């Protein structure tokens, strides 16, 4: 059985699995129960010393999604978003879930010093576990490609117990818990990777849908600065769909709107201080109250009812400001998306058939845009079904008269068009963009949002010589060419820039392209991105 000893001297033992040998379930915080609830994490103070880590820990607790896509969704599509499992809720769960999980090559040792690559996991911020990502292709093919690497992959609090927002979060400093779960996960990398064999100076952090949102979270922390003990706490980031929040402070009007409705459904409503009233009710209470907030396949969709907001402390501006003051930290990044990023959103709304309707949805989902911006946001994406996503899809995959708009919009703000107005304002280091089409002609979906995750973890397609083979290469190397694959990946400068800067998949192999794709949409969200905010 592999053994460990850690900085402190505790002995812990993990899992022989043969094809790698696994850390699983090593709790780094103490639990945050009773009224450590929506606190900052504390350090865990306690011994492992003698303790076997050969299983995945409870994830934490899950908000139910409330999507109606099982009976508007075919087959085929159907059967690629069971899956990647980005969209259900995990089980089991508890509020004690803080652990973390090393998962190296066989034969590994201290003084190895591999390159580690750190999962960031990420359903809406609602649900989500680190058992449903399958570290095992992604460690086969590096040991295959002569650049071993660690995979390290921590689990973080999700919806109320994690993004509780508000005046009396902001008050106590309480905010966006579940980010400085994953924070102090990296501070525990930093101080006992080397025990594993891996080297502290060679992080990257990963992460696909909110866990990308993450990365790019953490790159704007602290404005930038990403150092513990005099040292950067990782060298490069990969974001796999997802870029800036497009949210309001903590204590804006959503925030403060969430967190009256979750304290009224808990039977806090007339405490003088609701806090104090959420940290005393019990578990069950508190997931079902949770659970009366709409989750995010619910019509609200990307008005997320738990995400990560600016709080003037740790996030000290709007995310947009931040990236175009350059207040991040100086990596590498490697961000990219699918093609059809918002189709699978897009089927929380599908009672939305007419124009008028269409406008509604967005002046309820847009409280900020005036008439003058909704009306230049409907003239962007038009209702035309041909120019909706799927795109390129002509007359087909139309569900409504109005699908592949709104799945264009949600898709556009929320990662692929947010990407972009990030590589044009960020100088802090090399980037490298990508756009799969590798799921073109998939019916309804296209090649939608969470579906590079079964070939990252579970299958092979063209699609895992980026997600496995170009990503080790990047996390060993800093640039995705040593890889050694047929395409060589352009360096992406800007969006206006002349010639390809887009690596891109088809079903077939990957090929290079160019991100000037409807800048009309880039216009109408991004002149002025506060009108688009949550
Ligand atoms: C948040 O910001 C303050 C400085 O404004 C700092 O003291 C604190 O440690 C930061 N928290 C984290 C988790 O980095
Ligand atoms: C669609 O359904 C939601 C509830 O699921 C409702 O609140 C909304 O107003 C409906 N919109 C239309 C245009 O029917």
């Amino acid at each position: 059985a592999p053994t460990a000893t850690l900085a402190n001297g505790d002995t812990i033992t993990g899992l022989n699995a043969i094809i790698n040998e696994a850390f699983l379930g090593i709790p780094f915080a103490e639990p945050p129960v009773g009224n450590l609830r929506f606190k900052d994490p504390v350090p865990y103070s306690g011994s492992l010393d003698g303790q076997k880590f050969t299983s995945y820990g409870p994830s934490c607790m899950q908000q139910n999604p409330e999507g109606t896509y099982e009976e508007n969704l075919p087959k085929a599509a159907l059967d690629l978003v069971m899956q990647s499992k980005v969209f259900e809720a995990v089980s089991p769960s508890s509020e004690d879930c803080l652990t973390i999980n090393v998962v190296r090559p066989p034969g590994t040792k201290a003084g190895a010093n591999l390159p580690v690559m750190l999962w960031i996991f990420g359903g809406g911020f609602e649900v989500g576990g680190t058992s449903t990502f399958p570290p095992a292709q992604m460690i086969t093919k590096s040991i295959a490609m002569g650049k071993p690497i660690i995979h390290v992959s921590v689990n973080y609090r999700v919806s109320s117990w994690g993004f509780l927002a508000g005046d009396e979060i902001k008050a106590e400093g309480s905010a966006n818990a579940g980010l400085k779960d994953q924070r102090l996960g990296m501070q525990w990398v930093a101080d006992n990777i080397a025990a594993f064999g891996g080297d502290p100076t060679k992080v990257t952090i990963f992460g696909e849908s909110a866990g990308s949102m993450s990365v790019m979270c953490h790159i704007l922390w602290n404005d930038g600065d990403n150092t513990y003990k005099g040292k950067p706490l990782f060298r490069a980031g990969i974001m796999q769909s997802g870029a800036m929040v497009p949210s309001d402070a903590v204590d804006g009007i959503y925030g403060n709107e969430i967190f009256d409705l979750l304290a009224s459904n808990a039977g806090c409503g007339s405490a003088s201080d609701k806090l104090a009233c959420l940290r005393g009710v019990s578990s069950d209470t508190l997931e079902d109250a949770t659970n009366n907030t709409p989750g995010f396949l619910a019509y609200s969709s990307l008005r997320l009812s738990y995400l990560p907001r600016p709080d003037g402390v740790n996030i000290t501006d709007d995310m947009y400001a931040l990236v175009r003051e350059g207040k991040y930290a100086n990596i590498p990044v490697i961000i990219g998306d699918q093609n059809d990023e918002g189709t699978f959103f897009g089927t929380s709304s599908l009672n939305v058939t007419t124009d008028a309707q269409a406008r509604e949805y967005f002046k309820q989902s847009f409280v900020h845009a005036s008439d003058a911006e909704i009306d230049t946001l409907m003239t962007a994406y038009p209702g035309d079904i041909t120019q909706g996503s799927p795109f390129d899809t002509g007359i087909l995959n139309a569900l409504t008269p109005q699908f592949k708009r709104i799945s264009a919009v949600l898709g556009d703000l929320g990662f692929t068009l947010a990407r972009r107005y990030f590589l044009n304002h960020y100088t802090g280091g090399t980037k490298y963009s990508f756009l799969s089409k590798q799921l073109s002609g998939l019916p309804v979906l296209g090649t939608f949002h969470s579906n590079d995750i079964v070939f990252q973890d579970y299958l092979l397609g063209s699609g895992s010589l980026i997600y496995n083979n170009a990503f080790i290469a990047f996390a060993t190397d800093l640039d995705p060419n040593t890889a050694g694959l047929l395409v060589k990946w352009p360096e992406y400068t800007s969006s206006s820039q002349s010639g390809n800067n887009l690596m891109m998949i088809n079903a077939l192999g990957l090929y290079t392209g160019k991100d000037n794709f409807r800048t009309a949409g880039y216009d109408a969200l991004f002149s002025n991105p506060p009108s688009f905010f949550v």
